[PDB]
């Protein structure tokens, strides 16, 4: 309802929950317990052109919970589903900034449907926040 823009750095919640990897076989009963990996990496370019580096290290969100995500410019985001006997499932290109404008075209959060490939596919929901402080970049 009130707006205000006073200087605080807005947060994305971007949340993942029903994950299909296809199911092939339905006959058995144990729990691989898998987990996703997002890499978050930064927007900087260099003499030879545009680059980007993973300044932080590599994120272990929930299972079909919301997590909270941090904002500063051009971030991108990197899901990429890992488990065992197995090296690489699928794997998909998300925006960490672009992200925090389209939820708000959505007069609050927009709802985005990721697709894995080779194989793969899953939602996410990202929501608009605002934070109360946060550190600056000088």
């Amino acid at each position: 309802g009130s707006s205000g823009s006073s200087g605080m750095s807005p947060f994305l919640r971007i949340g993942l929950s029903n994950f299909d990897c296809g199911s092939c076989q339905s006959c058995q009963g144990e729990a691989v317990n898998p987990y996703c990996a997002v890499l978050v990496k930064e927007y900087v370019e260099s003499e030879n052109g545009q680059m980007y580096i993973q300044k932080k290290p590599t994120m272990y969100p929930p299972w079909d919970s919301t997590f909270d995500a941090h904002i500063n410019k051009g971030r991108v985001m990197q899901i990429i589903v890992k488990g065992k006997n197995v090296d690489l499932i699928s794997e998909t290109t998300v925006e960490l900034y672009s992200l925090a404008e389209r939820c708000r075209k959505n007069n609050g959060k927009t709802e985005i449907w990721l697709e894995l490939k080779p194989q793969g596919r899953m939602l996410m929901n990202a929501r608009y926040f605002l934070e109360m402080s946060g550190p600056s970049s000088g």
